[PDB]
């Protein structure tokens, strides 16, 4: 990763000390870097959330995080070669690292779910996570079918997190957001699936 | 109920487990089972809601609770078999169910008003929950006017309610996030009402 | 105004207790009745805030809420007859006592500014006085100017408010949110002032 | 500066007591007015500001202070006697001061990051420090790029700035809120560089 940080660092320079007496275009290049320099703090939480999973004991989620590292990483490489295709494909692993980062935090989180026995709760997430797979997938394979999958997967996650939020201020109108803004989740997940 | 999570149950995986190496349009079986999930936890909690209602002692929310009950559960029953109607009719009655817990919420604070003597809102609320019995009718005769007098049932109670935690506030610049959006939901009712 | 209120009974009586069962249009009805109801709290507690402005000692300020308290009397009599115009002027009216009362608290802070020599502040707040006066001058005469003045009025008094509390907070990023709130009322304050 | 006070003060004076009884288009003078009111708050506590950034010890900063400075003070004298491009160069000159005071807190929250050695946001820092300088020499030149990179060079800060608080978080669900704000920043940063 350092060696893709000091690509960036290269990219930047080009793009600002030297781009500045040259080509406005260098947007793109500056474009470029910072998208590297998320990427890369982004797989440097990653790698320790990593061994939070293996902690967490789940095996899918394993596979999900170096699929998607690798994934990530990939993309980066070609990225020094060009394909713009690239830029498509290193948006949609960052997004897709990011559900999976949400993942951890939901599945802990539903750790009190077990405890309670939201079995409602734990089949959704079940599906949840299998559509993430089932996304992790189809990017693998390049289908564009990656994002419309990926977003409903997002939106069952919030979802998700949403009533267990609203479940822990039931444990403690202080729950009047949640009945408001769940709505907004539903009906745009329902907006998503129904056309 | 049970039964019917167990529905849900097969259709999210008859949309995902097995619809995954099919038709894409699954999204609206999986759309289904989570509807069918919320429905059954919203009648899961509103069932205690009931014995909130009777320990309260009107047997107006008491009948709307009631009615708005078997409403949901023959929606249910007939998406089990299909007419597209179901949808709108269980969206619809999923709205109403939820303006009734917000009036028993509503009710509990007017006990606050009774307190006071806002007369006033003691009209106003009146109105309200005869508004809301009148949505309940013409639902369940199925005259397209429910939602559009639900609406203003619901626009209605909110205002009450936004009145209401003005006054807590009073009794407690703090004050002026209530002055603002109370601002907004009188210009949104008056829309609706006006045209 | 008790008459009033009692008059807004019947509105909402004829509009939903036997209009039920007739013309939809009873929304109008429901919708003034409402209006009436606000009014009638607005100028509630406005005839204390009158005391509260005669404490604090400005002439300016008690004649702009006896005025205004005559011309939203005058609307609502208008409205018992008839006249549609008094739908626009008692909205106006309105709006103007919510730009008093404002006004009045407005002045309360002002005391601290006082107490610092915020002059810049001072005749800033002086102009929006005149300006609310202008305006109420000219709704006396129903110049269809006196919504474009009034609004540039609260625009100032929104303004100047948020500077007063952004002057506490300095006497207190919890800064942040007042650096980007000024900055969307004053862009928006210039788009209505330049076009 | 006090002189352009008092030149805001009769700007005032005759947009309102005087042209009340005329011209509508004296919301021209009002805005002027208003316009100089906030610049010459805005200068009063940059230039305490300065004293600031000469104790932070950064040349680069004082000088940007200095110049955006001079061409505030430019600005007035020009809009003082007309040339409608005041209007702009005077706005630009605004929200350039307002992004330095803005870097002046960057740079001292970035004194978190050197103790931490977050090279990265160093490194970023850098780059947007430098385009700030670019933005600014653009308008001293009179370049129409100057918002153009102006704007970049907020919306870079006002990402190093998110993350800097994401990491004092992470020194302290309250952490969501940040994933989820960065994630509109970056995709509008994106969206402005990309097209």
């Amino acid at each position: 990763d350092r060696e893709i940080k000091e690509e960036a660092r290269k990219l930047i320079r080009e793009a600002i000390e030297l781009l500045q007496k040259g080509d406005p275009r260098a947007k793109e290049i500056l474009r470029q870097a910072i998208l590297i320099l998320l990427a890369i703090r982004l797989l440097e939480e990653m790698e320790e959330n990593i061994e939070k999973a293996e902690k967490l004991g789940n095996e899918e989620l394993s596979e999900l995080a170096k699929r998607a590292i690798k994934l990530v990483r990939e993309a980066l490489e070609l990225l020094k070669e060009g394909d713009p295709r690239a830029e498509e494909i290193l948006k949609l692993a960052l997004k897709i690292i990011k559900a999976i980062l949400l993942l951890l935090e939901m599945y802990e989180n539903i750790k009190q779910a077990e405890e309670l026995g939201d079995e409602d709760l734990s089949e959704l997430a079940k599906i949840a996570i299998r559509l993430v797979r089932q996304a992790l997938k189809l990017l693998q394979e390049g289908d564009p079918r990656a994002e419309e999958i990926l977003e409903i997967a997002l939106r069952i996650i919030k979802l998700i997190l949403q009533l267990l939020f609203l479940k822990q201020r039931i444990e403690e109108q202080f729950v009047f957001e949640a009945e408001e803004k769940i709505r907004r989740i539903v009906e745009e997940l329902f907006k998503l699936l129904e056309g």
